[PDB]
């Protein structure tokens, strides 16, 4: 017993929400970068390559077994918002094996 909620930070982090019904642990961290439309030298971000400021990772159990796209396809909140932010992002999971 110790809830630690987690409000709207971005539309991606809705996706985990779903998530939460079911029992397991879910980290999402969504960092982004807003384009300055009065344009300095801003709106030029563009230094990721593979640095990602979006990762999803969802442990359940913590014993890796199942593919790990089979979970991400039930929240389909990757690669949506850091792409607006113009870095990329890295999804795990980790579940007990579906064949039990």
């Amino acid at each position: 017993m110790a809830e630690h909620q987690l409000g709207p930070i971005a539309g991606a982090i809705k996706s985990k929400v779903e998530a939460a019904l079911s029992p397991t642990h879910f980290k999402l961290i969504n960092d982004s970068h807003k384009h300055a439309g009065h344009y300095a030298r801003d709106g030029s971000t563009a230094s990721d390559a593979g640095e990602t400021h979006f990762r999803l990772e969802v442990t359940s159990d913590a014993f890796k077994g199942l593919t790990l796209v089979k979970r991400h396809q039930l929240i389909y909140g990757l690669l949506s918002d850091e792409f607006k932010a113009g870095l990329h992002a890295l999804s795990m999971t980790t579940k007990t094996p579906a064949e039990q």
